[PDB]
């Protein structure tokens, strides 16, 4: 299967996650999120040894809210656009929705409140591995494909300015 070895070799050195619990599930979400911050930052780590920091994230205390930056580089100019999203109650079987709210009604990818669309291919990737993929799964697989398809799209349509 080509879409499962373009998978791995996208997230293949990232932590996989283990516990099926969302927000309301009390010690096992805590448990959760501790493999949330292990994975992320894993990922981030790797991210600045392969010269792509490409974004930051943070939480509120009960790791329900997610916000932070992405940075985008087209023609060697560095783009930041802040991004946000809440975690669903059905966490981790159902997937967040990253918003970039600046971008909200500039890309037909998109839906109202700046809710990124992805690919019909995604949705069906994250079910089949459920609980393995967490939010480090989900920039890497779900933002920054879209980012790499979108931000040269805007910018060329001169839609985007740096």
């Amino acid at each position: 299967s080509m879409a499962d070895e373009a998978t791995r070799r996208v997230v293949s050195e990232i932590p996989v996650l283990k516990t099926n619990a969302g927000p309301r599930d009390r010690e096992l979400w805590v448990q959760r999120l501790k493999e949330e911050y292990q994975s992320l930052i894993r990922y981030v780590e790797n991210n600045k040894n392969a010269d792509n920091d490409w974004f930051r994230l943070e939480s509120n205390k009960e790791g329900t809210r997610w916000f932070g930056k992405c940075w985008y580089i087209h023609d060697l100019l560095k783009y930041e656009f802040d991004i946000e999203f809440d975690i669903p109650i059905t966490y981790p079987t159902t997937a967040p929705e990253i918003a970039v709210p600046e971008l909200d009604g500039k890309s037909a990818k998109m839906y109202r409140g700046g809710k990124i669309e992805l690919t019909d291919h995604f949705k069906p990737l994250w079910a089949r591995n459920v609980p393995k993929f967490g939010l480090a799964h989900l920039m890497a697989l779900g933002l920054g494909p879209w980012l790499a398809v979108e931000i040269p799209d805007l910018i060329q349509k001169g839609v985007i300015h740096h």
